[PDB]
């Protein structure tokens, strides 16, 4: 018993592959360029709609397909590690952070929880447009949630702070040189990544706020969004560009 998102398989006509089934670029009803990911229960993608979340377009539930808006620049992790990462500077990265926070503030208002917020699950479009996608790996996960299964918007905040380090290192894997068990144990004892090179202290302070032991003391996404948007006026107005950031 299909809902109004259903389209016919025949409605769908170049690989980008990978992932636990594939990601093709395709054409929809001969006119519309889309992404197709070749479970279900996408039921969540139908109920969320915001300009910083990747948009559902259609599903085939028969040979399954999930169809979405096309994000030309691929995932944010590949984007950052690619050619165009040596040119990114703080302003572009802080702005990308802002669009992510904003997508997440929406998710926060809708009372949902992401659970896998990390640069690999963000898609990037034209004009440095970033949208939250792909609905657990311990380096990105809050303690209370890697250990005891307590996933909340507050654990998403934690991941956000880790994503912040992904943005400021141009996509380096966090806790560099540390292994899952060493990260678990060092974080338990109160360790936190230090300020990334060239990164202003105030942005590192923001990461540490995101990484508080007590979830409830972690900031909201509305707070993170607003702080990021206003960063270069309210927080770092004497920012001078550098060799990497
Ligand atoms: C970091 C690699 C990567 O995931 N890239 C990527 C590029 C484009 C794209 N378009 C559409 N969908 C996805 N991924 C995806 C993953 C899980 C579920 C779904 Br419906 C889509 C990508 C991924």
């Amino acid at each position: 018993a299909k809902d109004a998102w259903e389209i016919p398989r025949e409605s769908l006509r170049v690989k980008l592959g990978q992932g636990c089934g594939e990601v093709w670029m395709g054409t929809w009803n001969g006119t519309t360029r889309v992404a197709i990911k070749t479970f279900l229960q996408a039921q969540v993608m139908k109920k969320l709609r915001h300009e910083k979340l990747v948009q559902l377009y259609a599903v085939v539930s028969e040979p399954i397909y999930i169809v979405t808006e096309y994000m030309s620049k691929g995932c944010l992790l590949d984007f950052l590690k690619g050619e165009m990462g040596k040119y990114l500077r703080l302003p572009q990265l802080v702005d990308m952070a802002a669009q992510i926070a904003s997508g997440m503030a929406y998710v926060e208002r809708m009372n949902y929880v992401h659970r896998d917020l990390r640069a690999a699950n963000i898609l990037v479009g034209e004009n440095l447009v970033c949208k939250v996608a792909d609905f657990f790996p311990i380096k990105w996960t809050a303690p209370e949630a890697a250990l005891y299964g307590r996933f909340t918007i507050k654990s998403d905040v934690w991941s956000f702070g880790i994503l912040l380090t992904e943005l400021t290192t141009k996509g380096r894997v966090p806790y560099p040189g540390m292994v899952n068990r060493e990260v678990l144990d060092q974080v338990e004892r109160g360790y936190r990544m230090p300020c990334p090179p060239e990164c202003p202290e105030s942005l590192h302070d923001l990461m540490c706020q995101c990484w508080r032991k007590d979830p409830e003391e972690r900031p909201t996404f509305e707070y993170l969004q607003a702080f990021l948007e206003d960063y270069f006026t309210s927080t770092e107005p004497q920012y001078q560009p550098g060799e990497n950031l």
